[PDB]
Formats: structure tokens, sequence, C-alpha cells
């Protein structure tokens, strides 16, 4: 026992002597016992030691051994005889090497070897600069940052002169010890760690596969970072695939027809020979595993779907990556689809760690699963893979920000590792029976009927395990999804997800009245509880085993507390103190319902919803004038200008339109300006200049300060200025 | 007083009664202290309260205050009355709010901010998934990483839900408020805010303003981030200048010659009317400003020798960027450049905060002063310099260590910050003299003779503003450094380097013994002591304000200990213990006087240092066969194979060669394998197959294990697997 402790019951304490370590009762939580001590019959702390899933060490103080049944010695270790005081040395010994060999067991490799190499009180000369955190104890402002954060993480912040813990970036010692382990407990064939957030992983991907002028699948929900490293960046040629959308605006899946060999190659009309010639036109297609707003794709589906049709497929999978570790849902994983042929895409799963799993901000995962097609010339080697990952990591990477990758993999690693999302599942679909029982105007967007019965209405146990409550059916009444298909999505369990009154059902139009969302975000931050976002209608939360009852019944209290504030017309200044606060002028004597409505109908006369479909559909994509690495290069030349949101329309972009929601690029660069697009940003531009303390979050887009009223603007291509510009043109 | 103590000395104690807080004697180093409360006779406690040049309120307590000088009254704050009893509750209010105002003066926006949100226990349910670190502490592992690091770093960890501490990616609130503060504390034009390492600043600088085919003025010394992103990412084309090297193999600056506008121009072959036709055919020249080895340019001849023929200009200083705050190093400074005109080029600053400044691994800033041409078509904007920006920062930077870079800011900024850096001098320059008076063999890379006396004879007061004593002076009997002119280079004195016995000053050939760095840098790591690198016969420390004498006066125990033992040819055993055991058949029997011989002899036999000289000499650069943008192309496109060391001479690399020394490319990516080169990696790779336990670090080349031997191999073009790709043709 290092620094692990030692659990035992009062009636096994004078029984045992490793009184070297911390001893403490049984009421614990076992997560820092590296042996647990009892008497044979007090058989519920052998229990609760046991369904931990563990593997903490139980010895069992008896006076009668002869007498133990067999099922309980499959429970513990070792057997401590209390009328034997010549044995006092050894069942010490024996205790000491057991907590010893269990903490051995549970640390990852890199974590284990940076914490030792801590233990030894170096005298660094090398960089970090700040050696030890030293260099700021000896300013003030310095020195309360060192307070702040504590003198460990300064200690542990190492380099490459520190080769014990190998390197990084090579991969050597227990660097690649860790990846590797990653590897075992994720299924792939190579892990890369990264540190600079799934961003820099996917700009590892695509600039290590993408070559220029390569046919890239598209998948139109794509993060920025996919769009500017595979398109504007490798200079890939992308044939996109609409999106579902709805009625709340929510990002869902692609289309279920999409998903067709023939329309594929026809919508491949970008190089012809490329396309009608070819096995696999695709050198990538990069496709969103699990979208922000809960949807979850079958992996299986997919790479059957469409693998044939490319070299390797990227599955950009930063808001999941647990669906590996909950038994219900192994479908939408890829890298549990086992039995890869020659014939189909070499598998590759990009995950940020930090975002729904355990890890610092910044900290993400490539899992590589191509060995299948390792013979082929189309077979990406490490050699390559690891030239594009050195194009972006770091070469002095943050240690404790590697060991945090580590530490996640061992944690999801074993039956203990599933068993702490199953718990999770457990206490998620309690909050949310609750919440709908409770009468909440904010109802999880959860299947209503679900095996006749209502889903609040089910064995949580059973919904624990049953994806039948957790599943968008073909055609439905409830989540408004138009094309999707059979066990083709699901609902993430893990994305506690709310919407708002103001949008109806049955009818998908709007009702007369509505709670916009973001008046319950601003409220709940006004309570010490932070949402990770509100759109229109909804308004989401981000789980993981970190989430204890007390927490979720603290989200309930405000939410019923915000309910009864609301029907009850309460004052604008009490419900929203500081907006009031700010915006006293223009929230004068204003009630919530006041607002609510107002706000309501901006985007009901506007038709809102509407515009956020087409701007998914294939039907009203903008036009591409130029292609993105072309509208790139023109915009670091200098061959634009800033045309007004209002006569903007049908103008090249040289940078994407950014809004929220649904923050996806909803304008590539290169491509001109659409009507659609140009009125949803003029629905948000002018909800800015309307509801202040309540403006939508843009990107892509400048507000000039137009006297009264700021205004949008975005940098367009400049063909004259281009045109003019003696630099090129011979 | 928040967090903040208060100093008091026993005679003031009893006299106030800010009661409330922590109070403890003066023999403080006073950077924990809000205020300062003596007794007015206690000068010589008044004066270290403000030599300190922090600013913390002096309280001086009298029975006499019309007694009090003038001189004295120009130290303290406050007047304290101990013979007046009705003051007692408005003396502490003044004690209290004076401590409270130190404080909130001392701390940067963005750590203030951060401190003061995690200061509230907000429930989070945004992203990270970890949830103030509580996912960790469910598991074991978890855990004993929770418990390691802490629960602060966890809980202020946080992401865009939290915009109480603003928008860090488009810069709002306290992210853009800080970043304003370094630069006003740096006098540039704008600082970004980088969290991804110097190697993704600089991808971010030269993907914002080198369009494809541009013309890089390339510093042959630069990291292989820089060619990367400037030539083999943008597509940039080079134009090299070659790099002075020394017996020693160290880095040196440019050939004071190479900065020949006639000479650059038609070094500018390159693109003919590109060069010969305008008046700055470059879009950037890359110059690194300091590096490794402790050559810093003067930035002010640069400029202006250079500026005219380029747009802007990168100075990577990753090595440097104090010298802006050490007075006799103002010359090498290029923000300190005040009257640029708009004829001359938009300066730009990379460095690395980590390196030799304040801050975690990954932190580094971007200093962009380019206003001087802010009229210009050239000119770069903060609209395309944030594209870039937002191309490869993460779209969620760890914050704990952004609050990094803030802190470090007021840590460099005011004459507290200056005084910290200069009192570093005076311990570095003690240290020195220690050991040259001392005997030590291994000896600081100093001028022997300065000022008629020798460089240990000099007033170290003296020497720590005194340029003169680190210059490399034009014709240097001692630096070796041939192309170099008059007030062109300094030695960077916070790079404390020493030379091993082996090579002969006044002849400039190697000696007849010799101790190669790797003995000393092993030797030291197994006595608790990491140095930054060590070289062939030299040996790097790299320093800052966390020195302490004793910490320098522990490296010096150690070498002498060293040498004690190889004058009198201990054991190699011994000396090096873990070598040896691993080692125990090779190193049977030795001493060290054995291996450092046999080592010396390798290298010595072998020419060494003549080879690593042409490698950055122009008359022997390789031969470009493939522009570094098309080699890429090639590499990711598969048309490779890896011909063998000894007989890939003239084979076109599609990776650069990267070995140890000098550790930056010596064959850049499309260039043809030189004969030197060949060569230089041959003595290397005969190195490791002779020398187990002291192998130099490569990249770029690859060790097939041939039998008893380890073999190395690089990725060339294949013309052939190219010529038959059907995938590319038509
Ligand atoms: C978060 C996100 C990214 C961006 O990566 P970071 O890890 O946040 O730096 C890329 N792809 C998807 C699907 C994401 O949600
Ligand atoms: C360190 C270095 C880099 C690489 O940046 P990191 O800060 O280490 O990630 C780039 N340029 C120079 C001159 C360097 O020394």
């Amino acid at each position: 026992s290092s620094s692990l402790k030692i659990a035992s019951t009062q009636e096994a304490r004078q029984y045992f002597d490793t009184d070297r370590v911390v001893v403490d009762a049984v009421g614990s939580d076992f997560t820092d016992v590296g042996a647990v001590i009892a008497m044979d019959y007090e058989t519920d702390v052998i229990d609760a030691a046991d369904a931990t899933k563990f593997g903490i060490p139980v010895f069992a103080v008896t006076k009668d051994a002869q007498a133990i049944s067999a099922d309980e010695l499959k429970k513990i270790f070792h057997i401590i005889d209390l009328e034997n005081k010549f044995d006092a040395t050894v069942n010490a010994r024996e205790i000491e090497t057991a907590v010893n060999n269990y903490e051995d067991s549970i640390l990852p490799p890199f974590f284990k070897s940076l914490k030792e190499y801590v233990s030894r009180g170096l005298i660094q000369f090398d960089c970090p600069g700040h050696q030890g955190g030293q260099y700021y104890r000896k300013h003030p402002a310095g020195r309360e940052f060192y307070d702040f954060f504590g003198e460990t993480v300064f200690r542990a912040d190492l380099c490459n002169a520190d080769v014990a813990l190998g390197d990084l970036l090579i991969h050597e010692g227990p660097a690649v010890a860790a990846e590797k382990h990653a590897a075992r407990v994720y299924n792939a064939d190579k892990t890369y760690f990264v540190l600079g957030g799934s961003s820099n992983a996917n700009n590892t991907v695509t600039s290590a596969l993408v070559s220029n002028g390569d046919l890239v699948l598209f998948d139109r929900n794509n993060h920025k970072s996919v769009y500017n490293s595979a398109l504007a960046m490798a200079g890939g040629r992308p044939v996109y695939l609409q999106t579902n959308r709805n009625p709340y605006g929510f990002i869902g899946g692609i289309y279920d027809s999409d998903f067709d060999e023939k329309k594929i190659r026809e919508l491949a009309a970008k190089v012809d020979p490329e396309r009608a010639k070819w096995k696999r036109p695709f050198r990538l297609a990069v496709i969103q595993l699990g979208t922000y707003d809960g949807t979850i794709y079958n992996a299986h589906e997919v790479v059957k779907r469409i693998g044939h049709l490319c070299d390797y497929i990227e599955f950009d999978s930063a808001w999941v990556g647990y669906e590996q570790f909950i038994p219900m849902m192994r479908n939408s994983s890829p890298l549990l689809i086992d039995d890869l042929g020659p014939e189909d895409p070499g598998i590759i799963v990009v995950q940020s760690v930090h975002k729904q799993q355990a890890g610092f901000s910044q900290t993400s995962q490539i899992h590589k699963k191509d060995s299948h097609i390792k013979g082929q010339l189309r077979y990406c080697d490490h050699k390559h893979f690891n030239n594009s990952f050195n194009l972006f990591m770091s070469t002095s990477p943050f240690y404790p920000m590697y060991a945090a990758l580590d530490v996640n993999a061992a944690m999801q690693e074993g039956e203990a590792g599933r068993k702490l999302w199953h718990d999770l599942l457990i206490t998620t679909i309690e909050a949310r029976k609750k919440l709908i029982k409770a009468g909440s105007m904010f109802r999880p967007f959860v299947p209503p009927v679900v095996n006749g019965k209502k889903w609040e209405d089910g064995d949580t146990e059973d919904m624990a395990n049953n994806i039948d409550y957790w599943r968008f059916e073909k055609g439905a009444k409830w989540h408004a999804y138009e094309g999707y298909g059979d066990n083709q999505y699901y609902v993430d369990p893990n994305k506690f997800m709310l919407t708002t009154p103001g949008i109806n059902p049955e009818t998908g139009d709007y009702e007369d009245f509505g709670v916009p969302a973001t008046i319950v975000a601003n409220y709940l931050r006004d309570h010490g509880i932070i949402p990770e976002k509100s759109d229109l209608n909804s308004i989401l939360f981000l789980m993981t085993p970190a989430e204890t009852p007390a927490k979720m019944n603290n989200l309930i209290t405000q939410l019923l507390q915000l309910q009864r504030l609301i029907e009850e017309d309460a004052p604008l200044k009490q419900v929203l103190p500081s907006i009031y606060a700010a915006n006293e002028e223009r929230y004068n004597g204003y009630t919530i319902r006041e607002l609510c409505q107002e706000l309501h109908d901006f985007y009901k006369n506007n038709n809102t919803f509407t515009y956020q479909k087409r701007l998914f559909l294939r039907e009203f994509f903008p036009e591409q004038g130029m292609l993105p690495y072309e509208a790139r290069q023109e915009f670091i030349r200098n061959h634009n200008k800033l045309v007004p949101l209002n006569k903007i329309e049908g103008e090249i972009a040289l940078e994407g339109a950014l809004p929220y929601p649904p923050g996806v690029f909803c304008v590539a660069p290169g491509e001109k300006w659409s009507e659609t697009a140009v009125k949803y940003f003029t629905i948000l531009q002018d909800g800015i200049n309307n509801f202040p303390g309540f403006a939508p979050e843009i990107q892509g887009v400048y507000f000039k300060q137009e006297g009264d009223k700021v205004v949008a603007y975005g940098e367009v291509y400049d063909a004259e200025v281009a045109k003019n510009d003696d630099r090129y043109n011979n």
C-alpha cells in the first residue's frame, strides 16, 4: 500500500498487522482500498468488495476455516487464522504483497511510470523552463497560480530529456506501451494518442490519406475540422449526403436513401472517370458516428452499404466512444466489426476523450483498424500515418495530459469499467421518469410508448439493456425525422436532452406559446448549473459516470422551480435577474410570459425550422462556385471583400457560415451564398437586434455596428481585386 | 486577503487587527504577502518589502509620525498610530482594503476570472465529460490519478458552456482580455494564445500568409515545424541560406554574407520573374532568432538587411522570449524595433512559452506586429490570421493551460519581472566562475578573455549588464564560427552550455583523448540531474529564474565528482552502473578511459565534425529533385520504397532526415540523398552498432534488424510504382 489504504471491519482490525498503512472501516466505495480484511461471517462486506468488480483481494479472518463454505471461498483471496500467532508476520507480508500487486495491476503503463519518475525528486535542468513550477513561485502572480493548481501538476510537467517515460512521438517505452494498451482495450490495430483535440486528430487522418484532387464522400453534418482538413486543406472533392433535420432543429443522421450504390455514383458527378470507372471512387468517406443531438448510427449497416466505395472510412465519433462498452449499443461500434475482409474498407475512429469519456480537454485518440487490407496499394501504413501525426502533434506534448488518456483506457477496461457505465443508465433512466411523472414541461426526447406501456413505465433495469427504448422507429409520430429507416438509428442515452414547449408533435408546426430553451439555459446558469447547449426548443446535458442521483435531482429542483414560475407569470426581473439588470430598458416591466411569447413569435412568424431543414437537404445546398481548396487560396491571397448580409446573396464565400443552431457550416468555403442561408442568417441577425442578452452564436460572419443595429458581413470572392493583381496572372 | 497572508514584525503584531488572515514574520520572500506591517524603525523590513519591486503596501506603526523622514515616507503606504485606539477599526479596514487591491492588481485577467469561476462550485453538466474529475474518482485508477494531481486541476477544466471566462476562439471577454495584456506586455499588435506548441503556432503563421507556389526565404536551421508547414504544406518554394557550424557541431546563425540583396536575388534562381522583377520576391522569410545552441541574432540588423525583400518576417523564437527583458539583450528583440515604416516588413514572433519562459508544455504565443503596413494589399489582417489560428487551434482548449500563458505575461511585466531575470544572471555568472576556477574539464562556452582580464575575473554585476562578455567577435580563436560578422551575434546567457575534452581550440582539430558528452549526460541522469541535451562534445542546461544557487552548486558537485573519476580511471561499472548492467558483455572490465578513448576515436577517425559543416553549407546542400509540396503528395500516394542507407545515395527522400546532432533536417522532402548526408548518417548508424547504450536519436530513417547489426532505411520516391499506378496518369 504505497498510497492505497486498507479497509478492515472492527472485528478484523485486531487480527492483522499491516499497521504500516491507513486502515478504515467498510461503508467504503472501495476506490482507495488495496486489500479488504473482514471476518468470514461478515458476508456482506465480502460481497460489497466483490460487486464493485474491482479485483481487491479479500482476506477472511476465521476461527474455523474448515467451516467456510466453498461458495464463500470463491469470493476471498486468503484466509487468516485468528487463533495462530506464529503466522502474524507472514500474514502481514501476505497482505502487503497483495496490496502491492493489486496496485501494480490497476495502473496503466504510462501513468505508473510518470508517477514513479516524480517520486524520485530529480533535479530538472531540462525544459519546461519553469522546472518544477519553481519559476512560478518566485513571483506573486506565479505563486497564486502555483498554489492554485498545486506542486504536482508542475512536477510532473516533463519533456523529451526525461527518457525513462519514453518517446511519445516515435512511440517508445512507456509512451508506446500505453498506446498499445489503448489498442487492446479498444479492439483496434493502433491507437495514436492525440493531445491537440479531435480537431487536430482529423487533421492527421485526412492529411495522411487524402491526396490533392481525391474524392471525399462527405457527411454534411461534419464538424468544421473535417471540412477544413479534408477539403479546404488536403484539397479533396466532397460529394455530400443530405441530412435529416426536424421541427426541433435537431441534428439527425444521413438519409436512409442517400446510402444507395447507384445513387452515390451518379451523385459523384464530380469526376466521371474517378466514379464511372472505379470499384472505390472515394479515397475516404468521413461520417459522424454520433451527432451532438443524440442520433447514433449503426456502424454495422454503413460499412456494409458503402464500404466497397471507399478505401478507408473515418468515423468521427467525438460525441461517443462508450457505445462499445454498453451492451445494447454494440451495433453502433465500428471497432466491434470483427469479420473484415480484404474487400471492405480500412476503418478509422476519431474520438475526443475529453468530451464524454475520461480526459482533460484537448485529449483524443485515433483508432486505426486497417490490417484487413494490409496487403493493398491503397493500404496506409504507420510510417505514413505517423508522418501526419507528426505534422500536428507538438514536439512537446503536455505529459500529465497524456497520462489522462492512459487512465481513461484502464477505466473503460474490464467488467468494472463496463459496470460503471451501466450504473449511469440506471440513474439517468430514473431522473427522466421523475421529470415525466412530476409533470415537467421540459421532456426527455424519448419514445412516448414502447411495448404497449409508456416509456416511463418500463423496468429501468430492462431499459438499461433494452435498445427498444432508445430507437428512432421508421415513421415517427414523435421524433419528426423524415428520412430514416429500420434499425438504422438509435437515441444516445448519455445525452440527457429535453425539449421545450412551443413545437407541436402530431402537427409538427409551432404552437401558440413556446418557451425558448435559452430562457431555460440562462435560468439554470443563474442557479449554479451549467447546461452544455441550448438551441431554440431544446436544452442538452452531457452524461458520464460522474453523475450522481443528488446531482440529477439537483437539476430537477431547478427545472421544477423554473416551471412553477413560468406558469405563475412572475416578473422577468426575478426569473432572469442579470439579463433584466443589463437590458433593464428593453425588458422593462416584462413578465416571463411576455418574453416567451415575444421570442416565440419571432421564429414562428419567421418560419424558422423550415429553413434549418433545407440547409442540409440536397435539393437546397448552395452552389459550388469554387472548389474548397481554391476558395481558400483566393482568401489567403486577399482576393476578397466584405459583402453585407442582405446583398450577399449568390456571392462566393471564402469562409464557412457557422450559425447556432446547428453549429455546422451552412455555406462551405467556395460555395456561393444561397437564398436559404441568407434568410436563416437574417432570422438570427435580426434576432440579435431584438433580443439583447439572447443573441445566437455565429461564425464566419462579422457584425459591423450600423447605428442602432449591428450588421453581419462575410468575406466573399472579389474577382476584380483578384483580376487586377499582377502577382498572379502569368 | 483572500488567499494572501500578511507579514508583520513581532512589534507591529500587537498594533493591528486584520486578524482575519494568516500573519507571519518577516524573513519572507514576500510572495504570498498582500500587506507588510512593521515599526517605522524597522527600516530593513520596509526595504526588503521594497526591493522585491512587487508593490506590496507597507504600513509603518509609529508613536511619533511627525518624526518619520521624508525618505522613509516614500517607501510606505499608510501610517499606523499605535497611540490611537479609535482608529483600530479604520486601521483594519485600510489593511484589508489594501491587501484586496494589491491582489486585484497583480492577477492577470483570465487567471483571475477562472479562479473566481471555480470559487462558485457550479454544478457542471457540460463537457469535459469527467465533470469536476468526478468520473475519475469512481474508478481505482481514475482515483490514483485524481489524488495524484488533486481536485482543482480538474475543477477548473472547463469548456465553451462556461461563457463567463469568455470565448477563446473568436476572442471575447476574459480570453481576449488576457491576450490584449500579453500584447501590451510584449509590445506587439496582437498576441494569439496557442495551446498546441510553437509547432502548431508555425502552422498558423505560414498557413495564413504563404499561398501555393509562393517564395519562402528559408533559414536552413529551421525546425521541422517550419519546413513542413511553409514548404511541404503551404507548398512554398524555399531559397535557403547556409549556416555556420563548428568543431563542436554547434548550431550557429546565418552566414554574415548570405545577407546580401544582390546575392539573395541571384540566389533566388527559383522564379526569375518573382525575383528579377519584384521589390519583395518573398511572401515570408522564416528565420531562427535564437538557436538551441546559444547563438542569438541582432533582430535589428536582419530586418534592415533583408526586410524590403519580404512581405512579412517570421522570427521563430522558441528558444528565447526573454531578450526583450534583459537590458544588454535589446538588439536581439524584434518587437522592440519601434520605427517601422510602410516600406519595411510586418514582423511576427513565435515563442514557446513553455521552453524558457513560464508555461505548461504546449503553450506558445504568436506576436503579430504588422500595423505599419496595415494599408497594403500585402497586409494580412486578423480575419485572415484568425482563420489560420482556427485551422489548428482546438475547439476545446485546455483552460488551465491558457491561464499559464496569462500568468506568464504578468510575471514578465514590470520592474519586478525584469528583476527576476537579472538575479538569474548573477547566479549563473557565479556558477560558471566556480566551475572555471575549480578546474573543471567541462567549460562554459564563453569568451576566454574580455577587456584584458579573463572572463571569470570580471565584476559579475557588470557581466550581467555588459554584452561585451556575451558575444561572438568577428574572427574567433575560441568559438570557431567562421562566417559571422560584427555585432551580429551574441551568446545567449540562459543556455548554460559546457563543452567536453576532445576538441582542440587553437588548432580546431580533435585531440587525442576526449570525453563524449553522452558519458556525462548519462552520469548526470544516474545522479538525479536531468540535462536538456548532450551532443558529441557539449552538454546543455536550460536556465530560468527557477534556478537557485543550491541547485547550481548541486550540478557542480556532480560535475567535479565525474571528473575526479575520469582522471582516476575508475571502472566503467561504477561510473555508469546501468549502462554496464545491460551491456555487461560488450563493456566488460572497461575503465571510463577505455570507453572515452574508444568513443573518441570513432568520430575522430570518422572525421565527424567536417561532415556536420557541409550539411548546412550551401556548396553542399542536397539536390532538389522534387519540390517539397510534391514529394509529400508522392508519399501520400504511396509512390515510394525503402532504400537502405548504403545504397540510397542520390535517391529522392519523401521525408526529412532528422539526426542528432543537430536535430534539424539534413535532407528535406524531395531532396535527393546527398553523399555528405549518407556518410554522416553512416557514422551515426555504425555508432549505434558499436556503442549500445549510447545510440544517437534519428528520425526519417528506419532501422531494420539485419542479423547482428540494425540497418537504416529511408522512404524514397519510386517512379516505377508511381509510373504504373493507373489512379493518376490521365
Ligand atoms: C468536438 C468535435 C471535433 C473537434 O475536436 P475537439 O476534440 O473538441 O478539439 C471534431 N469532430 C466532432 C464530431 C466533434 O464533436
Ligand atoms: C520547440 C521549437 C518548435 C516546436 O514547438 P513546440 O513549442 O516545442 O511544440 C518550433 N520552432 C523552434 C525554433 C523550436 O525550438
